[PDB]
């Protein structure tokens, strides 16, 4: 699809068999989701935001479907204001910016 | 142009007679620039997200040139770790997400 930016570019994602709403975020290097259960082990990660840095849990090789496109990659879990799909998965789904 | 997301989508902007590098950020509601001077009236504002909130100065009706496309809009100025072009100005240059 082609998504304009007059409103937040919110899409439905599917992860662990559940639907969530998430923001397609070209400013985010990484995908970060609100607290949830994910399978497997996690590793520590620090990410920097507008307000400073936070600690998050890093899960690798996680299956996630984004606006109907399947991806398998790194998902960080922690105290984010909204679920955010970052460049690590935007590239998997073939997303570009155009003007 | 078509800008891929393999790397941060950084472009050159011109604002207040200064050339700067800024991030095209579909996740950002607002445009936020590192500390700089701008003409005219401003009011304080808090903007938030990952990490928490920061206080910024809000300047309205500011001329900006983004990757050679002229726009006008609100520019926030404050302690952001990176110059961000948000949706308020992305729309004006006709920027879309495509996949
Ligand atoms: C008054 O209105 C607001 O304050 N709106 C919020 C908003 O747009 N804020 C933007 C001006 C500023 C944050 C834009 C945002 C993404 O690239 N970031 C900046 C880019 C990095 C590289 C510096 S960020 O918050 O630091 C970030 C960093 C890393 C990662 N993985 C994800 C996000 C907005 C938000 C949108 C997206 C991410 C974080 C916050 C928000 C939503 C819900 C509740 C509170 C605030
Ligand atoms: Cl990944
Ligand atoms: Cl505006
Ligand atoms: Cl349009």
């Amino acid at each position: 699809p082609q998504i304009t930016l007059w409103q937040r570019p919110l899409v439905t994602i599917k992860i662990g068999g559940q639907l969530k709403e998430a923001l397609l975020d070209t400013g985010a290097d990484d995908t970060v989701l609100e607290e949830m259960n994910l399978p497997g082990r996690w590793k520590p990660k620090m990410i920097g935001g507008i307000g400073g840095f936070i600690k998050v849990r890093q899960y690798d090789q996680i299956l996630i479907e984004i606006c109907g496109h399947k991806a398998i990659g790194t998902v960080l879990v922690g105290p984010t204001p909204v679920n955010i799909i970052g460049r690590n998965l935007l590239t998997q789904i073939g997303c570009t910016l155009n003007f």
